[PDB]
């Protein structure tokens, strides 16, 4: 199940002064099978912020509870920053997130709540579909879209994301599967009245009808 999930490897670089990651991976099938995914995201802070050089960062996320249909989900993520070897941000934070969708014309709308603590690299999430429930496609391919001020960063790697605060940052990504499905996102990351606000813009498109993704036989993302 999706309990106690792998550790993912985003691998960091910061590139034309932006910091962008790429992930190779995919999501494990029920029928044991590999589903293979390429994501490329762009971070890029509201205003100049010190930049780190390349490095890893390891993430953990379980969905941890769910009601029947996935019209409420509880996810939980643990991030830390490392080395490849080749005030305002305070000890406890929450975050509230509104996300619009699209996936092969099916519209949804997601609200959530979250907390955590951004020093200790923890975070949970309750996630409430508000329009289009239950989503007629797997859960998985939303579960990263959910919040990089939570990665416990060591002393001698820059913070970007955090030292990017009050302002904020703003990312894109592109995850592109090998059976031509493709998602596009928009964040932007705000700080208002000592809260995360995370706008999300989601449009997937050219997933197979018979897929995995549109039947939901994914089963978790792989190591």
């Amino acid at each position: 199940g999706r309990l106690g999930s792998p550790v993912v490897s985003e691998r960091m670089y910061p590139e034309d002064g932006a910091l962008k990651s790429e992930i190779k991976y995919g999501l494990r099938l029920k029928d044991g099978g590999h589903y293979a995914a390429e994501v490329k995201t762009t971070y890029k802070a509201k205003k100049p912020v010190q930049l780190p050089g390349a490095y890893i960062v390891d993430i953990k996320l379980d969905i941890v509870s769910h009601n029947e249909d996935y019209t409420i989900v509880e996810q939980c993520e643990r991030a830390e920053g490392r080395h490849s070897t080749g005030a305002i941000i305070k000890e406890f934070m929450r975050f509230k997130v509104h996300m619009e969708g699209s996936v092969n014309g099916h519209k949804f709308e997601i609200e959530g709540e979250g907390e955590g603590r951004p020093y200790e690299a923890f975070q949970t999430a309750k996630l409430k579909v508000t329009k289009g429930g239950p989503l007629p496609f797997a859960w998985d391919i939303l579960s990263p879209q959910f919040s990089k001020a939570y990665i416990k960063h060591p002393a001698d790697i820059p913070d970007y994301f955090k030292l990017s605060f009050p302002e904020g940052f703003r990312w894109e990504r592109v995850v592109n599967f090998e059976d031509g499905g493709i998602i596009h996102v928009n964040q932007d990351s705000s700080l208002q009245d000592g809260v995360f606000i995370y706008k999300v813009k989601l449009r997937g498109t050219n997933f197979p009808p018979d897929g995995p993704v549109m039947q939901k036989k994914t089963m978790g993302w792989e190591a």
